[PDB]
């Protein structure tokens, strides 16, 4: 509807697949070459579907700060025959709030979903199913089930994934520069 959208479409239509474990559905964001993120509460395994594909996982690592404590965002590399676009000049380079984000799905349950969820907190700390987690990303939407793996994007940046809610607000992972040098 507007260029907040416009960004969010670009992203979802040429960097997500819809990425299946033994936890569920999950939209998965493609950042480089074969390289994805997912929440780490997907328990990605040596094997993963992607859209429907059997694919074998190269490596997989599931992130945590300095102070070895979770970041929710597991590093994913796949057996896949196509590159992703490289989007790694969207991602921050810091930890920062934003205005005006958009969480965008992509799953069998919830195709070309598109919510405009408003000012993202820098929040930090988050008791997130009784983990502690740092790098939490703050929004007042109530997300619910089959949101997991969302892409939280601004005009210009790819911020985010959604890893949780309490029933009112919604929390994404940061996604930061730093995590995807080669
Ligand atoms: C569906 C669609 C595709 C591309 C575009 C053009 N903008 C981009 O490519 C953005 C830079 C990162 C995403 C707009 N809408």
């Amino acid at each position: 509807m507007g260029p907040g959208f416009d960004f969010a479409q670009a992203i979802m239509k040429k960097n997500t697949v819809i990425a299946r474990t033994e936890k569920g559905e999950f939209t998965m964001l493609g950042v480089y070459d074969r390289v994805a993120v997912i929440p780490t509460h997907a328990s990605v395994g040596e094997i993963i579907y992607i859209n429907d594909v059997e694919t074998r996982v190269l490596d997989a690592c599931a992130l945590r700060d300095l102070t070895d404590t979770n970041l929710e965002i597991t590093i994913v590399k796949l057996d896949r025959n196509q590159k992703f676009r490289d989007i790694r000049h969207f991602l921050p380079r810091c930890e920062d709030d934003y205005n005006d984000a958009v969480l965008s799905v992509h799953t069998s349950k919830f195709p070309n979903m598109y919510i405009p969820v408003g000012q993202v907190t820098n929040y930090g700390f988050l008791n997130l199913g009784g983990t502690p987690t740092h790098r939490i990303l703050m929004y007042n939407f109530p997300t619910r089930a089959g949101q997991c793996g969302g892409v939280v994007t601004t005009t210009g940046k790819v911020i985010g994934i959604h890893v949780g809610g309490n029933g009112a607000q919604g929390f994404a992972a940061m996604l930061l520069h730093s995590y995807f040098t080669d």
